[PDB]
DNA sequence: CCGACGCCGCATCAGC
DNA sequence: GCTGATGCGG
DNA sequence: GTCGG
């Protein structure tokens, strides 16, 4: 939080570009400037100071040179003033809505809570998960209840299968005090890159979660990814924990390391690193680490491996919270 | 100046 | 039905 | 919006 102004100011204004104007790439340029902002260890003086990191160029300078000066920023002032950027922008906020269907549905009337209350007839499945737990999606989840959570999983997938392994994520892998939802890694030896020995091995787990109602509703359900919604138990008489968002990702057995590297992320991690595997020459999804249009996956025994062949000092998990 | 901006699963759509 | 594009969120 | 070449 040394510059916390500066990175919440660059933070708003990607959303805005991505919501309002669609413009993805705006959006990471000005999310990649927020990231090296936020890992940079002064105080941000001036934006002659702030364009020599690499991502702050012109623009985001004289931004920046305005916002120390005066505490805001007349271009977010307005975008906050406009209602209907505004309203996309709250749209958005709903878990499946994104800028083309935010943009659709003020074009219709529909621009608050109480229209989306009213018209949840216009909603798919997911819009409609979205706003039936709206507000327990804005809430963070608590280390502690992440690990009530992770014992839930954990010992339910063990009584499927016990050969099951399932690691759990996202930010509580680079060890935040509070995530935004639940990420977990599943792996089982019959599912391997080279064969698929069984079938439904996802849906087994899935369909435990569900019987002993940890799983409450499904977002969407594939073969590999399950993104649904869960809730912890509560004590008698109690108030009910808020319900949260779930995504299950089973991998390929022997693409374990690259599975989990992609899965502990941070985004913008995930997104620097493999733009920098395409500067080492190769690439890096979810499953391979390829050489460079892509050749045949390098052998990767461990997370390091895949560091070493970028040319990148290895980097543990709470390190790479960008 | 200018390409090129990380990589992908599932849902949905229009075209067939 | 598929295929590919598009939307969305990981 | 930024940047390397
Ligand atoms: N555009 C994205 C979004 C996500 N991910 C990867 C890295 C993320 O860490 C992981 C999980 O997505 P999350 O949105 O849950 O990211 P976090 O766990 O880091 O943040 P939060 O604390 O809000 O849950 O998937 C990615 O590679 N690219
Ligand atoms: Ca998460
Ligand atoms: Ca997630």
């Amino acid at each position: 939080t040394l510059n916390g102004g500066i990175t919440d100011m660059l933070t708003e204004l990607a959303n805005f570009e991505k919501n309002v104007s669609q413009a993805i790439h705006k959006y990471n340029a000005y999310r990649k400037a927020a990231s090296v902002i936020a890992k940079y260890p002064h105080k941000i003086k001036s934006g002659a100071e702030a364009k020599k990191l690499p991502g702050v160029g012109t623009k985001i300078a004289e931004k920046i040179d305005e916002f120390l000066a005066t505490g805001k920023l007349r271009k977010l002032e307005k975008i906050r003033q406009d209602d209907t950027s505004s309203s996309i922008n709250f749209l958005t906020r709903v878990s499946g809505i994104g800028p083309s269907a935010a943009r659709k549905f003020v074009d219709e009337g529909i621009k608050t809570l109480e229209d989306l209350r009213k018209n949840e007839d216009k909603l798919n499945h997911h819009q409609r998960i979205g706003l039936k737990y709206f507000g327990d999606f804005e809430k963070r989840i608590p280390r502690e209840e992440m690990l009530q959570m992770q014992d839930i999983v954990l010992n339910e997938v063990k009584k499927v299968d016990s050969e099951y392994i399932a690691t759990v994520c996202g930010s509580f892998r680079r060890g935040a005090e509070s995530s935004g939802d639940m990420d977990v890694l599943l792996t089982h030896p019959s599912f391997t890159s080279e064969s698929t020995k069984q079938p439904k091995l996802l849906h087994q787990v899935v369909e435990q979660l569900q019987k002993v109602h940890f799983i409450t509703d499904t977002l969407s359900k594939g073969e590999t990814k399950f993104m649904g919604v869960c809730q912890l138990p509560s004590k008698n008489d109690e108030k009910e924990y808020p319900h949260r968002r779930i995504d299950i990702r089973l991998i390929p057995k022997d693409q374990y390391y690259c599975g989990v590297l992609y899965f502990t992320g941070s985004d913008i991690f995930n997104k620097n690193m493999r733009a920098h595997a395409l500067e080492k020459g190769f690439t890096i999804n979810e499953y391979t680490i390829r050489p460079l249009v892509a050749g045949e996956p390098l052998p990767v025994d461990s997370e390091k491996d895949i560091f070493d062949y970028i040319q990148w000092k290895y980097r543990e998990p709470k390190d790479r919270s960008e």
